[PDB]
Order: C-alpha cells, then structure tokens, then sequence
C-alpha cells in the first residue's frame, strides 16, 4: 500500500501552484489504500496532546510551512475523533478529558472519569487492548517517554481508581480498593509487573524502589520483584541493544530514567509579552540527553525487532509524552522537538509496516492542548514567545486558557490517521472508543 | 455515493461500545465513495474560521457529545489542510493568515498576503475559479450571510490591494492604483457588478448607495448601475422565492441587509471569570433573525435551483460568515448559531448532491479562530462562559488570545471534508491552494 512520499509544496510559495501539496489526483491511490484483510500487527503511536495545532508549529519551525513531516504526515487515511471524558457523579459528558480517561477508552472501549484507569464510573475493570492480544497469544509492547507509571503506558496494564496511584504508597492512600495489602490488584507500578507485557521501555526508575507491603514479594523493592520474576532488566543504550530476544519466559523491562526521559530541544519558556519584549528563539539541543540514552526511535525499532519475531503477530502502542509536558510547561522548544522525536518514530514504524504488509500503523493523540499560533504582533493575556523558523521567519507561539500552574487542556476534536489494512476506520469522524473497537477487529482479536 | 448516515454514539454513553460511532468495518462504504468521473457541479461550503474548536463546540452544544450534525459531519472523506500567508515584502511564509490570503488562495490558486485579494504579492491579477467557470459556459452562483463585500464573496469577483475597497470612496483613497476615475477596474462592489454571477446572494446594501466617480454610471449610485445592467434586485425572501430564473440576460442579486445579515441566536457576551462568577447560559433565538429575511439554508437552496437550469453545469460558493465574527465578538451563542445555521445549508447541498450524482461538495474553513473549549473550573486570563448543553452538562468556553478589542485568528491546520467525485483529494494534508487545483481538474476547466 502507497505511503505519502512527498506532500511538500511543490515550488515556489510566491508563484502559482507552487504551494500545492499535490502533483496530481489522488483517487487511484486512495483505492490502493484501502484493504479490509486481517492484520497480523498493530502499532499505535500517541502523541500526548498533540493536536493539529500541535502538528502545525512543529512542521512550521522544523520543516517550514510548506514542509512535510516524513512520518506524521505520511500517514494517507486521516479523520477527526472525539475524546471527552464522563462526570463520575452524572455519567453526563464531561467535554474536556485528561490522559487517564482518553488513554482508557481507546485501550479498553469504554468512556470514563478523568483520572480513572482501565475502570468506569461504576470503578470496574474492563480488560485492555493488550492484556486481550497477550490472551490471544500475540507478543506485545508498550514504549514510552514518561514515566512508565504516567497515564498513557499506565492503561494498558493497570487498572485503579485513580492515577496518582503509583506504586504501594500512594496507592495504599489514594486507591485503598487497590491496595494490595487491601486485596487489591495493587498499585500502578505492580500491576504492571503482573501483566508481563513483552516489551516494556520507558522511564519511572523510581517507584521501582519502592517495597511491597503484602504479597509474595512483601519487603522487596518492585526492581527486585521484576528481576525475581524473570524479567531482564535494562538501563541504557547500549544494554537495549544488546538484548536479542524478549517473550514471556524473559520479558523486558528497560528503565532509562528515574522520571520521565530528557527532552530533546532546550529553550526559554514563554512569557508574557514574550514576541514583543523578548528577541526571537531559534531552539537549541539538549546537551544531557545522552548517547546512553535510547531515543523514542531507536526504543520503538528495537521493540519491532524483539517483537515482530513472535509469528502469531504483535500489539505495540509508542507514546512520545513530553510534547504534552512541555505543552503545560508553555516551553515551545520542548514541546516542538518532542514532536519532532514522535516523527521519526513514525518513520520507523512506517517503513516496517510499508514492508510487512500486514501491519496497521496508527497516530494520534489523547487530547487536545493550549497552545496556538498567533500573528507576530499579538498582545495577548497570556504566556508568547516569538520563533524562528526554519523558512527564515518568525513565528509566535501563544499560551492563554490558564493562569495557575500549568496551561490546560481543550476539548477540541484532533486528528487521527492510519496506514495499513483496516485504516478506512480512522477517516470522517469517529470516537476514540471505536479505536478500541478497530484494534480489536482488526486483529481479528475475539 | 453514500452519505454518513449517521455517526451519533450508538448507545450509552457510560457502558462498553456505547459512545461507538462506528456500527462496523468502513473498507467498503469508503471505496464506494472514490470516483475520478467529471464533476459537473461543484458546491463549496466555508465556514468563516470554523476549525475543529468551533465544530466540536457547536456539536456539544447542541447536539451532545455524542451527537452528530446531519450535514457537516456526514461527509465521507476528510483531511487537513495548511493555509498561511506571505509576507508582501520578503516573500516568505506569514503563518496566520487573514480571510482575503486565504480566500484568494483557494479562489485562484496563488498564495498572498494578508488582506489581498484576487492578486499576488506584486499585485498581479489572477483569475478567480468562478471567472474561470463562467468563460467555460458554467452558471456560478455566490452566496453569503456576510456583506457582499467582504472578503470570502468578494474574493470570486474583485481583485483589489487591499480588502477595505468596498465602494468608490474608501478605494479612491485606499486602492487608488484600482480606482476607476484612476483607470483602474474599479472598487469591490464595481467590480462585483461587471464580474456579472448568475446568483449573488447577501448583505452589504449600504455600499450600493454609493454613486460611481466615473465610467458609464458615473452618477449613478450602484444600485442604479446594477438595476441598469439588467440586474433582477431582490430583497427579502418573499421576491427571491418569486424568482423563476437567473442567467446572465438577467443575473439575481439579493441584498438582504445594510451590512451582515442577522445571528440565529443572541446571548450575553463571555466575560472576565464569567464561568465563575456568573450563571450558565443557555442561548435564544434572536427575534430579530425574521420571516423575511431568508436563512442560508434557504438561499442555498433557490441559488441551486435556479443554477440548475444550466445544462452545463454550475459552481457555487456558500459562506456561513457570521461564525468567525461572533467568534471575534468573544460571543459563543452567536458563534455556535451560525455553525448550526451553516449545517443546514450543508445538508440541503449534500442531498441535491446525493441524488445528481455528479456533485462535488467540499466542507472547509479559511482559517482557524481562538475559541477553545476548557474545563469548567478553569481561570483563565481572557473572557470565557459556561453554557448548559443538549446533554444537561456545562461547556465552557474560553477567548484568550488578544487584550484588546477583538479575538484573533490562528494559524494550525484545520478540517475539509468531501463528498462526490474527485473528494479524495481532500484527503491527507493538502494546501488551500490545492483545493483551486482540484475543483478546476474536477469541473474539466482549462
Ligand atoms: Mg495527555
Ligand atoms: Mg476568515
Ligand atoms: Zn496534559
Ligand atoms: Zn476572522
């Protein structure tokens, strides 16, 4: 199935046609995107709050305007999804949600409360995406930036009332229905040990510190668990590299940090009156993210590797989390170079998937956030900050829905798109549960 | 080809599969909705700074979360498209457009600068789509709820320095190098009148009452001109439902109103805290809105009977401007009517559509506004409202990007969705220039 090689304006952006994205009509392309077979793989990547405005000042100041991502915007199957959240209380809908409750509904199917996890408003479980193709025997995979305790990785194995329920303290606290030492499942952190997913890579080092309080490990510190059980325990580059088989008998875990992982650009924060007050920006690279450190891409094409030699097929879900982060954080560069980290990630995934033939790359994200961008001039009310672009230009970034701590979320409708066998399911408008709902029948899951 | 019949939740929000959209696999329905047949008609839909925000909003409230607009929503093929400027001094991009760039990009295919229209940046003229058209034999028809004059409709008809060049007056003295006493093509209205649609349908009365500084009319208010260049004037719903036929023997042009036509719906204006400090709003039909004055839906639907008449075929532009106007007017109840306003003129499009056969319908915007959608609790530092939706829930609505006076416009990608031949060039990210490239290919224009 064709991939967009090239959607990058033609030509000159000054002359006729020379903006087109297109060389000719697309129809007979389209046709040849469309395939109703079974998929042997899936893999989802998520670009924590990364909207369509998100996508677009990313593109803007790393590609230029007329550019082209390579991979996110490669993807030829493209709709608009919905994502709100339920009022516990009420059951009415609750039009912003946060991470918990979208990651909860395209991993599970069913709409919930913001902060829940892998629960409803009733606060029952309902089994994920992933514990259901390791049911079917499939190998599976869950990557990530952030700690792997944070809401996005966290739905797929866990499932609590609430999110801050980390490891065995907070949970003991927070979610006492949870709490082992309660007959609960247990916390965050040791339901995940307990769901034993293939492939695990991320960071979170530091609950693992933490000790059991009941349990057959009780006394031990989650990492001594993981290692107890068999799981191959993995802190740096070069050790993820040298792991040639990951599966059931010997599951990885690879824990690259103790919070979530260095940020790839560094760059002042926004501030008020930024673009007016302040000289233009042009990002600059983080100096102590380390050649020990894996990249989003190099995780996500290890994990394909490990992962695609189970021959039943395989479930993988990416997650480039920090554009979401520094998006709070009102840090342009931060948030931009995430994105960027993202892209060539999903340039991996793609050029897997354009080869396999089977496989269903999907890209996404589980809200939409505040950023926007505004005309240079602006005199906004909140957090600004002028850019310059890769076209030589200036480009100005806007952060005004809050005035707490961190800038919120929005209930906007975002962009979805997919390549592969059963993306037809991503076009027009859907709702983020039907994701659920897609994997699953496309996976021929049951 | 087949429309969205329906894409609502299916069931329950709060139980598994509930929230669904989707009823099964879409592989089929959307390879029945590709074909690269000739079109012989094209409708094209703008909602003036209707991105997904607005969409979203409008949906929630009113018709739920979970709802679904019968017209807007139910297009088959979707995508996002880029729509920046040019700076006229450096050529280079210019990232939040205005509506005359954006309406002159999709109108004649070249990129401008802000405030341009139908010209360059070296102020070269360059056909517009419905020029083009109406040389090939086709009926063209441009309808509107904005002041004939302004930027959207006046793109199709006018090519101007500066979109300010309403009448005589304000472009002796703003586009003096357009001025007819200066032996240019005149103003916008002028030119409006020599450009000579088949139907022309609006606001902006009051320009017409302007008398002509030279040429043949000079003298003459516009009015007098048009009514002497054999123009059918009609001004109310009444006379335009008496119209039998409109050719270019004798052209219709219906002025409704002064300036803009009137809002559907009135409500107070979002305030400083305003959902914390004041009540929910629940929005009311303006009394003013009337029985003589027709809705876009009705104009929509006469436009296309009487452009139907033309064997050839037709090209018709619709704009449901007062969207982003209210949006400016940080004023949600305005805002949302005129996208619930808007889906009813897409519907009467879309089942013309569905029964000719040959009808490329095409959804849009011309660029992207600052209304988000935020929490309920949230304190943000620009005007915002609470508002009790169709679901019995709140919404609120924040405007915070701009201190002073009005809101301002943003430059992320947006939403266009398309139905009939030649719409799967509409799918994946595209240009707005790539939209004029498209409907010239579809209609077989040279
Ligand atoms: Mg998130
Ligand atoms: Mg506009
Ligand atoms: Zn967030
Ligand atoms: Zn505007």
């Amino acid at each position: 199935m064709p991939v967009l090689e090239n959607r990058a304006a033609q030509g000159d952006i000054t002359a006729p046609g020379g903006a087109r994205r297109l060389t000719g009509d697309q129809t007979a392309a389209l046709r040849d995107s469309l395939s109703d077979k079974p998929a042997k793989n899936i893999i989802l990547l998520i670009g924590n709050g990364m909207g369509d405005s998100e996508i677009t000042a990313a593109r803007n100041y790393a590609e230029g305007a007329g550019g082209f991502f390579k991979g996110i915007d490669a993807l030829p199957l493209t709709g608009q999804y919905t994502h709100y959240a339920l009022n516990k209380k009420t059951g009415k809908p609750d039009y912003v949600t946060d991470s918990a409750a979208s990651a909860t509904a395209w991993s599970t199917g069913v709409k919930t409360y913001n902060g829940a996890l892998g629960v409803d408003i009733h606060e029952k479980d309902h089994p994920t995406i992933l514990e259901m193709a390791k049911a079917a025997g499939l190998a599976t995979g869950n990557v990530s930036t952030a700690e792997l305790q944070d809401a996005t990785p966290a739905a797929l194995v866990a499932h609590v009332t609430s999110r801050k329920c980390y490891g065995p303290s907070a949970t003991s606290e927070k979610c006492p229905g949870n709490a082992l030492e309660k007959g609960g499942k247990g916390s965050i952190t040791e339901q995940l040990l307990n769901a034993r997913a293939d492939v695990t890579l991320g960071g979170g080092a530091k609950t693992f510190a933490e000790t059991a309080t009941a349990g057959e490990w009780q006394g031990k510190t989650l990492r001594e668990q993981a290692q107890a059980r068999g799981y191959q325990l993995v802190s740096d580059a070069a050790s993820l590299n040298s792991v040639t088989e990951a599966n059931q008998q010997k599951p990885l875990l690879g824990l690259f940090a103790d919070g979530n992982m260095p940020v790839r650009w560094l760059g002042p924060k926004a501030t008020y009156h930024g673009n007016i007050d302040k000289p233009a920006v042009t990002c600059t690279p983080n100096p102590q993210r380390n050649d020990s450190v894996p990249t989003l891409a190099q995780m996500t094409d290890k994990a394909i590797e490990l992962l695609s030699k189970n021959e039943k097929g395989f479930f993988l879900q990416v997650e480039g989390a920090s554009i979401d982060k520094q998006d709070h954080a009102a840090n342009p560069c931060g948030q931009i170079g995430e994105t960027v980290d993202l892209d060539e990630a999903v340039q991996r995934a793609l050029e897997f998937a354009k080869k396999e033939g089977n496989t269903l790359v999907i890209v996404t994200a589980d809200h939409a956030h505040a950023s926007q961008i505004v005309a240079p001039d602006t005199k906004a009310p909140g957090l600004t900050q002028a850019l310059n672009t890769k076209d030589g230009a200036v480009m100005v970034m806007s952060y005004g829905n809050s005035e707490e701590d961190s800038q919120e979320h929005t209930g906007s409708q975002l962009r979805i798109a997919a390549y592969g066998p059963h993306a037809a399911n991503v076009v027009g408008l859907t709702d983020q549960t039907d994701l659920f709902y897609t994997m699953k029948a496309a996976l021929g899951l049951k």
